[PDB]
């Protein structure tokens, strides 16, 4: 019989805190005899397992279908907050009834704002703003007007202040037009350097100095310099804490300046400066052409409350939670959930996402504590190459705990003004520059009831915006997939540890560490190393990724960071007490939690290890959104990249909840004229309405729908692919498109023209619509008709009467190949001349970011799957084999980012773990492991392993939504066995290899023709196997 396997609710089992009002339900199907299909199925709902034989909720009844995945819940509408328990039966297509599955449940969530009472809640002022420029002036020497005009030159400026008794703590803030050197009493405490200024007047730095700072007088030195003719000043606060509140010291016509270069001693106490004229204030803060200038604080603050509960057994707890901003949450000395980076990155004034918790076996009778940790991450911190603050300045948690007792009442705590805050121990916390934690300011017991609180402040109301919906978390929250050890330690200079975890891996460490408290351990992150054996961060640009751990003195300590991430295969140690050994650092791998969907393995190594880097290229930039790279600042939501990757990523993981949520983020971008945007959240001013890259918006549904047969999707997506091509349309003439746009970015000096492929993307999109609309049962001639408009326009600008596309490029085949531009009449011309092509390049690939996706699946539809396995198996540059040569474990954003000579391409744009090229894959899994959609979503599979190059062995499963696929083959002494499964209420076709068709044995299904050198067989579900002998 057939019976009910892992059933799932929205891709998953037992989701808590689903909000569709619709969830869709699945039932993949196991039976041990072949052939079998669905007639029929039957749900039922109910409040309570045992309830179901009396369902209180829904009762499909008895429904004549073959549907067995993704159909949506139809019954009475959905409650918030409630538990439903389901099982579904099915009938074979005899008749015959299945047990009822198992019953399994989902949680509703909140479903809706109104629905929530807790507030938006912060640290206040003092915990959340860097010590402050206000109330101070911007000086100069006494010449002109500074603020206007000053010379390019270097001035020098003295003062002596008496400081008060009692000193507990002092940090100064600083800033100028254009650099500074300070110092007390004769010690440099901070500069800024000529060469590395970029306008660094804009970013003020702070800096603790109570280890320079006494009471009684205190010479401060400064030198300052313009860089060029045109404005000059600096500026700063000295702020002393003592018991009896502040002392400000500011920078104004208090201190003296020379514009001579002063004998030595001039930073020491002693010195006469009685001859230096007063400085000259250029400005107060706020005037000037500086104007409003701030240093920047990223703590992430400690918040908590203290409540009493009932002593009443408790039925149920849950936690609603979100942040503007990242969160950590705690309960009773507990950490809540196993997320991290919560609540991930949306477009925060039009979306948020919140997260729920179990917490039923947390919460106590009498005396309870809710905390959490709150820092910037993407809403108030550095952001790519764009700054701090893109959505807010400071951030902010809503928080709503909710307890059920058994006798049917309940207490709900909420964020709101009674809270309690104080800076703790996380003292900057950004997701590019890294983490910094002092484990002397832990306030240990925090977390728990009964803690002393009375010097923490009152929380603030939250001045944030409010986003527009507040909605339960689609994609998979970010959690820890796996930990690395340190594989060896190096010690390339004296007391600097290198730390090779031998994979390029996203995530961060945990330190062990024994030493004296205020011992600082400085944690530096690279992908690559300089032939050297020191790590090479130049490509990381303005990103640190840098996380520093100062030690309290207490044994073996443990540090884990929690508001960063880095990407890095290698980790510098600075400070350390005494040699860090394996067991000091362990590498934490943070992405989506998504299960990995495809096992794959070969007789060949090398190609075993591009399927490995290319599930790490994509685990390592699927945290939150699909990223371009996950290490230096940029970690943007890159159309392109996506619009390339996304076939092959939907074999390899369970892609749905996380596309569906990006694709949420691409239309929450789409402008006012319908133009996709380059980047999904749109950040930064980069551009949009560019082929290739916003045409994501259309590639990635149809790539969702193919795999998954997820009919929602393309529902959602098409209005606004709709608005596309209108937009499309109207940035055309004659239905040509500009050569705007990236093109086939990265391509090996073989540049298509980018009007041609701006043309082609643009039928392409047209071409995707109207067949989205043909699957939904919607009007598809008006797009049907735009493409073959397209495509005659395409034809006669570029493809010539030989077959030859303008630009002559690899790409330039490829693309119209695919896209089915060529005239049918010249395929064969427009295929041979791209053959040509790879051969006169010594059989290299010179393909870009968007003709590399289709280059090997072209080759095969063009029967030329040998020319496929040539460049597959090429080890010499450019190929997949000679990165994986040079050590790769993941797929890099260049071709040559270690070039042929051993140098590295350019920092300014050279990341070692781009997903783009990693492309491949669905070539691999197609045609060696022979495993396809030859229906959408794999209702149908076509299995068509085409042996060649150095493969005569493939295994491998991949997990689709009815279940395994799986196949295995072998050649051997002129002998073909292939065996495969396939789930029930699915079918294959089945192409067998053979001299002689006729003669393949097979344990099952029909042969139906030979056709390309094989027999082709239509078979049913189950376990077959195919043998041709001699
Ligand atoms: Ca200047």
């Amino acid at each position: 019989a057939l019976r009910v396997t892992s059933p799932s609710v929205e891709y998953v089992q037992r989701p808590l805190g689903l909000d569709a009002a619709h969830p869709r339900l699945s039932w993949p199907m196991a039976s041990a005899a072949p052939g079998r299909r669905q007639s029929a199925y039957q749900v039922r709902v109910a409040s309570s397992a045992a309830g179901l034989s009396h369902p209180d909720v829904w009762d499909s009844g008895k429904v004549v279908s073959d549907d067995s995945v993704l159909v949506p819940y139809a019954g009475p509408p959905l409650k918030p907050r409630t538990r439903y328990f389901w099982s579904v039966r099915v009938w074979d297509a005899d008749g015959g009834a299945s047990e009822w599955s198992a019953p399994s449940w989902w949680e509703t969530g909140l479903m809706g704002a109104s629905q929530w009472s807790a507030k938006w809640i912060s640290a206040p002022a003092p915990l959340t703003e860097a010590p402050s420029l206000e109330g101070s002036s911007w000086i100069w020497f006494p010449e002109g007007e500074p603020a206007n005009s000053a010379p390019a030159a270097t001035r020098w400026f003295r003062r002596t202040v008496d400081l008060p008794d009692d000193i507990t703590g002092a940090t100064l803030a600083i800033s100028a037009d254009n650099v500074y050197a300070v110092s007390v009493d004769g010690a440099e405490v901070a500069r800024t350097d000529l060469e590395a200024d970029n306008e660094g007047w804009r970013r003020p730095a702070v800096i603790d100095v109570l280890d320079h700072v006494h009471s009684g007088n205190n010479t401060l030195a400064v030198s300052a310099s313009n860089a060029s003719v045109g404005p000059a000043g600096w500026i700063c606060v000295l702020v002393l804490t003592t018991a009896s509140g502040e002392k400000k010291i500011f920078s104004d016509a208090s201190w003296k300046s020379t514009d001579h270069e002063p004998a030595d001693g001039w930073r020491e106490p002693d010195f006469d400066d009685s001859g230096w004229p007063a400085a000259k204030v250029a400005a107060a803060w706020g005037a000037g052409p500086w104007g409003r200038v701030a240093p920047v604080a990223s703590a992430a603050n400690q918040l908590r409350h203290e409540f009493r509960l009932p002593h009443k057994k408790v039925s149920r707890a849950r936690l609603y939670a979100t942040a503007l901003g990242l969160y950590e949450a705690h309960l009773n000395g507990r950490r809540v959930g196993r997320d991290q980076l919560a609540p991930g990155w949306t477009d925060y004034r039009k979306r948020v996402q919140y997260q729920t918790y179990d917490v039923t076996s947390s919460v106590r009778p009498g005396a309870n504590a809710l905390a959490a940790y709150v820092a910037p991450g993407w809403y108030a911190g550095n952001v790519g190459m764009f700054g701090p603050h893109q959505y807010g300045e400071r951030p902010a948690l809503l928080a709503q705990l909710e307890v059920e007792y058994a006798d049917g009442t309940s207490e709900r705590i909420t964020s709101g003004p009674d809270w309690r805050a104080a800076s703790g121990p996380i003292v900057s916390a950004d997701l590019l520059s890294g983490e910094t934690y002092d484990a002397r300011k832990e306030t240990a017991g925090w977390t728990s009831p009964g803690f002393d609180d009375r010097a923490w402040l009152a929380v603030r109301g939250a001045d944030n915006d409010v986003p527009e919906q507040i909605v339960a978390q689609v994609d998979g929250p970010v959690r820890i997939a796996k930990e690395l050890p340190a594989r060896k330690v190096t010690e390339p200079k004296p007391g600097v540890f290198v730390l090779d975890l031998g994979q390029n891996m996203v995530g961060s460490v945990r330190l062990r560490v024994s030493g004296d408290a205020g011992t600082t351990v400085r944690l530096r992150h690279a992908e690559v190393l300089n032939p050297d054996g020191t790590i090479y961060t130049a490509n990381l640009r303005s990103a640190a990724a840098t996380d520093t751990y100062t030690l309290k003195g207490q044994g073996e300590e443990t540090y884990e960071p929690r508001f960063t991430f880095h990407g890095f295969r290698y980790v510098e140690v600075t400070g350390f007490p005494g040699k860090p050994s394996t067991t000091s650092v362990t590498g934490r791998v943070m992405h989506t939690s998504a299960p990995f969907t495809f096992e794959f393995e070969t007789n060949v190594p090398m190609l075993n290890k591009l399927h490995s880097n290319i599930t790490w290229g994509q685990r390592g930039n699927f945290l939150s959104v699909p990223t371009d790279t996950p290490a230096r600042d940029e970690r943007l939501g890159w159309t392109g990249d996506i619009n390339v990757f996304a076939p092959t990523a939907a074999y390899t993981m369970e892609s749905a909840r996380f596309l569906t949520k990006w694709l949420v983020d691409l239309r929450d971008a789409q402008t006012s004229d319908g133009a996709f945007t380059d980047v999904a959240p749109a950040v930064g001013n980069l551009g949009n309405g560019v082929a290739g890259w916003g045409d994501a918006g259309v590639t990635v549904p149809w790539a969702l729908y193919q795999a998954y047969g997820d009919r929602q999707v393309l529902a959602d997506a098409l209005p606004s692919v709709h608005a596309w091509l209108r937009y499309l349309e109207k940035h055309s003439d004659g239905l040509l498109r500009p050569a705007d746009g990236y093109g086939d970015w990265l391509n090996v000096s073989d540049e298509t023209p980018k009007d041609v492929i701006a043309t082609a993307y643009f039928a392409h999109s047209a071409d995707l619509a109207a067949r989205m609309a043909t699957e939904l049962g919607k009007d598809a001639a008006p797009y049907t008709d735009l493409f073959t408009r397209i495509r005659k326009a395409f034809q006669t600008a570029y493809v010539a009467s030989d077959g030859k596309v303008k630009g002559d490029t690899q790409s330039a085949y490829v693309l119209t190949l695919s896209m089915n531009l060529v005239p049918d009449a010249l395929r064969k011309a427009a295929a041979d001349r791209l053959v040509a092509l790879i051969e006169a390049k010594d059989w290299h690939l010179s393909t870009g970011f968007l003709g590399t996706p289709r280059l090997l699946p072209v080759l095969t539809d063009t029967g030329h799957t040998d020319v496929a396995y040539r460049l597959l198996h090429q080890r010499t540059f450019p190929s997949w084999g000679y990165p994986i040569d040079k050590g790769s474990t993941t797929m890099w954003e260049r071709w040559d980012s270690i070039q042929p000579d051993g140098g590295f391409q350019t920092p300014e744009m050279n990341s070692f773990n781009h997903y783009a090229y990693g492309s491949v894959g669905e070539w691999m899994y197609a045609n060696i492991a022979g495993i396809a959609p030859g229906r959408a979503g794999y209702r149908q599979v076509v299995i068509r392993p085409r042996p060649g190059g150095e493969v005569t062995s493939a295994r491998a499963t991949f997990a689709s939504l009815h279940g395994p696929v799986s196949t295995r083959w072998q050649q051997r002494s002129g002998g073909f066995v292939l065996t495969c499964s396939v789930p029930p209420n699915t079918t294959a076709e089945v192409w067998i290899p053979a001299d002689h068709p006729d003669r393949v044995q097979h344990t099952h299904g029909t042969f139906v023709r030979a056709e390309d050198g094989c027999a082709v067989f239509e078979v049913g579900s189950g376990s077959h196997r195919f043998t041709v002998k001699l």
